[PDB]
């Protein structure tokens, strides 16, 4: 039954992390995936959220079945962080949150959801966007488009050609938006542009996914959800892929959350139930460690204000090596000039290098990005910089 | 766009929890959900588990993402559990393991990697079944079918029926079976029916799919795989979806995982690389805790000695409060014989009870079973006992 299968490529970004963990080479530097580092080169598990393990393990009675839906207040925490203290949306009980393995579990039940339940045909997402957006689409049997977005040339955010791309975008197609620090360029709109792609996409009959898992470091926790806020004021209807990977440095419990958002009550709770149906089908209920952690925390005040400084301070660390490693790069002797890459946000830095670069960068000297020239600030270290530097010089 | 979605039936087994959940009458009775209860009326956290989990908040140093595949350790174990000690599937290599949120996941994952990549059309369930394997199957899109398995007179296995049902199973259909522990009946194969029900499937061309999720809770560890073993033996190629939800008492951290069998090295090899892709499209890796604390406790001799005898402890309670279970019924008032409910494996009992006749215990009594009239002994006690065999008595 299997002679024939076909062996099928290994993913781009966790693909390489094995390729990593391969080599015998001493200095290796890996800018891949994107994870957290400190400044003494280590992955740590948060404070707060040691904190709040040890919470679980002292008070917790059961391991009783979750809800579908999962930890009920984890989806309060989840909404109130999302569209603001006493929104409407809230309010007016117009939204539902299902608790998922991670963003990319929402992403799939989204999907899912989509496919079953609705007229939808096609996905529009960014060029370049993430990877794993097309895999995930293509298998609830939905197509993807792309839409232009980045001007290489200029390190920007091209609008009008952003614009007339969306425009050949169908009423009742589907538009993915990254939140805040998009994969992989890190340029975001204004609040400004946010505005203008709200008021546009009402006109033109799209229904919006946002793709949330960055919120708190771009600028801020509440400043990062303006975009979305912005298209929440204006819709009846959108749907976000939330996750807790990377602000709460969770990656391996797998926290996210579906929020589905209709133009009220009633018409959300029957959509809602065809959720909890894809749900079902695909793992029942979601794992319980990772979101108590979050909803713990987010719970109590204590928690909660070490969690926002241990945040802050892990945005401030990456805005600092992001200014480090065009220094260095400058005073290394680079060709280029790389200060476009101050005006990024998010973890990384969409460097301009080519396939052959990144692909000499690692046999040659043992520093990893992804193929698309993505490095990872976040794993950037003042140790590292200068050896890292210097493979980069050396290629271009 | 949600304008018009119909409202979605609930989950039988999960929506009778929420329904559990609103009943405010006193001394309501919970014997729906497959939960593990103990003497008082609670579901425990393993004493091992909690030891496991000390350790994990003092040596946990990262949460780094997993492979898609989970971590090997728990791989490793689940393969010995499996096939034993020292099995020639291990040896040559011929298995691969991913570890999937819960047995449920399993189930997904391995219909999503069939659907995707050979020609299977069909899955064969038995009558009755485990409401969500239909589910699972028809989301990836395949057609499930059902095979004749239990005689409702004699309240028994009909291996004839079974074995002319199956008749019609094309070459290269799948057929689904559960390890131990029939999901509602309570009865299994023999070793010997086993022995034959291999032969044949290997004489028709079928695909075999094991449920394996009560390892341990009909007559222990080993002996509770020895169907599974016997068709490990003549099988080239094997699916197995299994759980730790139950033995481990895990349910909320969703432990499980999906083994593929090959003739060869290579030919496993190659299709796991697209097994693992049917993953990255899906959840892309799995949650960490509960899996940990299985490796935890599995790779450590003392840990897996206090487990052993907690799971034997669990076996124990539950053949008790069956053999109360029918003695309470008989002297209290029943009609019929309830004898055959002895012969039952695992925590329920099909205990020929009828649709209006659950429906009543429910909405008189507040006792809670499943529509099928299957009845959960592990939530049974001494002090409940007396109060739900006369719910019964009154209905029958
Ligand atoms: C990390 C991230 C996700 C979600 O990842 P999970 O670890 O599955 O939560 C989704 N989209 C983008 C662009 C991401 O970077
Ligand atoms: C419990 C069970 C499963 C798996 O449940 P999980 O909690 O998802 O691991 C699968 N099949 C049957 C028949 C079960 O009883
Ligand atoms: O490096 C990233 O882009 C974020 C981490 C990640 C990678 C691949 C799948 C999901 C999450
Ligand atoms: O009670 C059962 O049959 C086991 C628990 C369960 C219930 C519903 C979906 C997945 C698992």
């Amino acid at each position: 039954m299997f002679e024939n299968i076909t062996a099928a490529p290994a993913d781009p970004i966790l693909g390489l992390a094995d390729l990593f963990r391969a080599d015998e080479r001493p200095g290796k530097i890996n800018l891949g995936i994107g994870l957290y580092y400190d400044e003494t080169g280590k992955i740590p598990v948060l404070t707060s959220v040691k904190k709040a393990e040890q919470y679980l393990l002292e008070n917790e009675t059961t391991k009783l079945y979750l809800g579908i839906d999962g930890i009920p207040e984890f989806g309060r925490c989840t909404q109130e962080l999302l569209f603001g203290k006493g929104s409407a949306l809230i309010n007016d009980k117009r939204a539902r949150t299902a608790q998922t393995p991670g963003g990319s579990g929402a992403l799939r039940v989204a999907a899912d959801f989509l496919a079953k339940n609705t007229s939808v045909k096609r996905v529009w997402v960014s060029n370049p966007s993430w990877p794993n957006h097309k895999s995930v689409f293509n298998s609830a049997g939905l197509e993807v488009r792309e839409y232009a977005y980045y001007d290489a040339e200029n390190h920007t955010l091209d609008f009008d050609a952003l614009i007339n791309s969306l425009n050949e975008a169908q009423a009742g197609d589907v538009v993915l938006f990254h939140g805040c620090c998009h994969n992989p360029t890190g340029i975001d709109p204004t609040l400004e542009q946010w505005q203008t792609l709200a008021q546009l996409s009402v006109e033109k009959g799209w229904l919006p996914l946002f793709d949330f898992a960055y919120q708190g470091f771009a600028r801020g926790l509440e400043e990062d959800a303006e975009g979305l806020r912005a298209f929440a004021a204006m819709h009846k209807e959108l749907i976000v892929a939330s996750s807790y990977s990377k602000n709460f440095g969770l990656y391996n419990e797998r926290v996210g959350a579906c929020t589905l958002v209709a133009a009220d009550s009633e018409t959300v709770d029957r959509a809602f139930s065809q959720m909890k149906a894809a749900i079902r089908a695909n793992y029942s209920s979601p794992p319980a460690h990772g979101a108590s952690v979050v909803a713990t925390i987010l719970s109590n005040d204590a928690l909660r204000a070490i969690w926002e400084q241990e945040l802050t301070d892990m945005r401030q660390r990456i805005q600092r090596m992001r200014q480090l490693f065009v220094n260095t790069l400058q005073e290394k002797g680079a060709n280029r000039d790389f200060s476009f890459i101050i005006k990024q946000n998010g973890m990384f830095s969409f460097s301009g290098l080519t396939k052959e670069q990144v692909l000499r960068l690692r046999e040659e000297f043992g520093v990893y990005a992804v193929a698309s020239g993505r490095v990872n600030v976040a794993g950037m270290t003042p140790d590292n910089m200068a050896p890292l530097c210097e493979a980069i010089v050396a290629v271009l």
